[PDB]
C-alpha cells in the first residue's frame, strides 16, 4: 500500500531589514510542508519535506484549501507508477492542478512548487535513492555530485558601509566561495559604483562579482548603469529590467557584451518559453534563474528544460534562484550549470548538509536519500517538528 | 478625518457543475471584501465592497495575511489626495504592493484587485459621485452611462442537450441581449459544431454568436476549429490557445479573418503589453478582455490603458471579463467597447442594480453613488452583512 496519508504545512517568518532595489524583507515568511506517507523504510514512516524559496512569501492559504485537500481526497490508487510500488510524481502534480484555469502563474506556483519538491523528496525515500541519482536514472544519464555554487548577499542594509559590504564578501570567500553576487539600483549610479569597486578590491583575483538590479531598471537607466558595470569584469548582470519585459531584456545585447541572467520571476514553462522567445538572451554565455520551488516543482521544471531544448539552450545555461537543496539535486541529476547560495541569510532553510564545506566554488552532493534535509539538523530539526 | 477603519472579507460559493474546455465550477468560490472607513455621508458610514470574478477563486488568505494588513498598517494622512478630505487610490494601492516582487501575475492580483474594488467604491462614496463619473472627471472627458453588454453562457452541463442550450440562449434574447457567447473544444469539434448551428438557429437575426475555447487548444486543434469556424457569421472566436503562446495566437490571422478575442487570463499591463507585442492581433477588430478585478485593479487597469495607448490600441477595443459592476463603472467613464454579463451564472455577484434592464443590448447606469451595489438588494444584502 502506498498513500499520502497527509499534507502538513507551517508558515516560518525569514525577515531582516534586508533590501533590494525593489523590496526589502522586513516581512518576508516562508511555506514548510511535510507530505506523509504511510510506506515504512528503516522501520520509520517515510515523510517528504520542501519549502518554498525566499522572495514569494508563505502559501498556507493555498496549500490548505486547494492543493493538500485534491491530493488527500484523490484515490490513492490512481497516483502509483505502473509498478504500483511508490508515488508518481506527474500524477500527483496534475491531481492537484484539476480545475485550475491558464495563466496566472504566481503565488500558487509557490503552493504547487513546494509541495511538489515535497512528494519528490518522499519518492526518493521510497525509492532508496538520492533525489538527483534517482533524476538521472529517470534520463538515462549519469549524474554529477559536483555541483558550482554562488554566494549571493551585498544587500542595502541601514547603517552599512563600504566597510561591512566587504567583510561580508570577504566572508563569502573565506568560506570557500569563488563567486559572489551583489545588489544594486538601489542607490545613485555613481554612489553603487563605488560599493562595486570596493568589493572587486576585496576580491581581488580569489573571486569574480555578479550585479543584480531585481528587475527594477527602465530601458534607459538600464543601458546607464551598463555602460558603467561593463568597464568592469563582472560575472554576470542579473534581472535588468521588469522579468516581463522582454523587449527591455533584448535592447541590453547592443550595450553589454558581458553574460547577463534573468528569470527567477518567471514561474512557468510559458513564460520561460516566451523569455527564449522575445528577450533576446545569449545561449552561449547568458544564464536562466528560473526557482522549480516557485514555479510548480520539478514536474514543471522538467518541461521547461524541455522548452529550452526546443530553442536550442543546454541545461548548463541554468542556475536556479533560490539557494534550496531541491535545486542542487535538480542540477547534479540534470546537469543544470550550478546554484545559487546564501550563506548567511535565510537560514536554516537552505545551504547544504552537515559536513560538506564549499570548495573551489563547488560543493559535493553526500549520498543521503531523497533530498538530503535529514543531513542538516538546524533545518531537520525544524521539519520533524512539523511531521515525522 | 479619512481613516480606513477595515478591511472584512468573507469567502462566497460560486460553485456548480458547469464545464469549460479547461475548467468545471465544482469548487469555484470567490472573496467579497468590504473597506470600512470613519468617513460619514448621510449619517451613514462609507464603506466600499468588490468581489472577485469568477474562475480563480477567493482570496481570503492573500487579503487577510498580505494586502488588508499593510492598508491598515498605514499612516492616514499618507493615503489622503492633495485636499485631504478623500483617499487616493493610488497612494492606497502603492501602500498594499510595498514588498512585492515583480513578476508572479496571479492570486494576489485577484487580492489586490478586489480589495482595489472596494477602494474606488469608497472613493466615489466619499465624494458624493457615480465611480464612472469620478472616473471621466479624473481623466477630463465626458462619461456616457450607455454600456454595451453580451450575456456569456452556453457551457456544457451534465445532461444537457440541443434543446436546453437553445432555451439558454433564447432566455438570453428575451432580457433583450443581442450577443451570446458559448462554449466550445469541451466535446468533439463535429458536435460541437451542431452546438453552434442550433443556437445560429435559435437566434437567427435576433443575436450574434461568439465562442470561447478557454485557451485549450494547440496550434493544429486551433486551426483546425478556426476552419470550421469560419463558415458561421461569429461575434468572436475566444481564447484559442494557452493564454501565454502568443505566437499561437499570432499564427491564427493566417487562418481566421474573424475577430478574436482574448485577454481574461493575463493579469498585468506587463502580460498585456506582451500580447501587445507578441500575439499579432488585429487592433480594427480583436477585443481585448483583461480584468481589472483579477488584475490588481483599476489602478493597474489605468496602466493597462497607456500600454494601449503605446501600441496604437483603442479603449474600445477593451470587454473585460468578469460580469462585474466595476467593469461597468470603468466602460462607462472610459469609454470600454462594452462589459461582460452573465444573467444566469454566479449570482448575485454581478449584475445590474434593480430596475435596470437590457435594452438592445445595452444597458443605461443609473447615477448612484460609488459602483452603485446598492442598488441591486440581492446582491447588497451580502455586503452589509459583511460590513456596515
Ligand atoms: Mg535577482
Ligand atoms: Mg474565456
Amino acid at each position: 500500500s502506498v498513500r499520502i496519508v497527509d499534507v502538513r504545512e507551517i508558515t516560518k517568518p525569514i525577515s531582516s531589514p534586508i533590501r533590494n532595489a525593489y523590496i526589502d524583507f522586513t516581512k518576508m515568511t516562508t511555506s514548510l510542508v511535510a507530505v506523509v506517507t504511510d510506506v515504512v523504510r528503516e522501520g520509520k514512516r517515510v515523510v517528504g519535506y520542501g519549502f518554498n524559496s525566499n522572495g514569494r512569501y508563505g502559501q498556507g492559504g493555498l496549500i490548505r484549501e486547494r492543493f493538500a485537500s485534491r491530493i488527500l481526497e484523490a484515490d490513492p490508487k490512481k497516483l502509483l507508477n505502473e509498478a504500483g510500488d511508490n508515488l508518481d510524481p506527474d500524477k500527483v502534480w496534475a491531481a492537484m492542478m484539476i480545475n485550475e484555469k491558464p495563466g496566472g502563474h504566481g503565488e500558487r506556483s509557490v503552493a504547487v512548487g513546494t509541495i511538489d519538491m515535497a512528494v519528490w523528496d518522499a519518492v526518493a525515500k521510497i525509492a532508496g535513492k538520492p533525489l538527483f541519482r534517482l533524476l538521472a536514472e529517470r534520463h538515462g544519464v549519469k549524474a554529477n555530485p559536483r555541483v558550482f555554487v554562488y554566494a549571493a548577499g551585498g544587500y542595502y542594509y541601514p547603517g552599512k558601509g563600504l566597510s561591512m559590504l566587504r567583510g561580508e564578501m570577504r566572508g563569502y570567500l573565506d568560506r570557500g566561495y569563488n563567486v559572489v553576487k551583489m545588489k544594486i539600483g538601489g542607490a545613485p549610479i555613481e554612489e553603487d559604483r563605488m560599493r562595486i569597486e570596493a568589493v572587486l578590491e576585496e576580491i581581488g583575483k580569489d573571486a569574480q562579482l555578479a550585479v543584480d538590479a531585481n528587475g527594477r531598471f527602465n530601458l534607459e537607466t538600464g543601458i546607464a548603469y551598463a555602460k558603467m558595470l561593463r568597464d568592469y569584469p563582472l560575472f554576470w548582470y542579473e534581472e535588468v529590467g521588469d522579468p516581463l519585459d522582454y523587449a527591455l531584456q533584448a535592447a541590453l545585447a547592443e550595450f553589454y557584451p558581458g553574460p547577463m541572467a534573468t528569470g527567477e520571476n518567471l514561474f512557468s514553462h510559458q513564460d520561460a518559453r516566451n523569455l527564449l522567445r522575445y528577450g533576446g538572451m545569449r545561449p552561449d554565455r547568458d544564464w536562466l534563474q528560473f526557482d522549480c520551488a516557485l514555479s510548480y516543482g520539478l514536474c514543471e521544471y522538467q518541461r521547461t528544460l524541455e522548452v529550452l531544448k526546443t530553442h536550442g539552450w543546454s541545461p548548463s545555461r541554468c542556475i536556479p534562484h533560490g539557494g534550496h537543496q531541491m535545486s542542487l539535486n535538480i542540477a547534479a541529476g540534470l546537469g543544470l550549470g550550478g546554484n545559487e547560495s546564501y550563506p548567511d541569510l535565510f537560514q536554516p532553510y537552505g545551504g547544504f548538509p552537515d559536513g560538506v564545506r564549499v570548495e573551489n566554488g563547488h560543493i559535493t552532493m553526500p549520498d543521503l536519500p531523497g533530498i538530503g534535509f535529514e543531513g542538516k539538523s538546524d533545518l531537520y530539526k525544524e521539519m520533524k517538528a512539523l511531521a515525522e
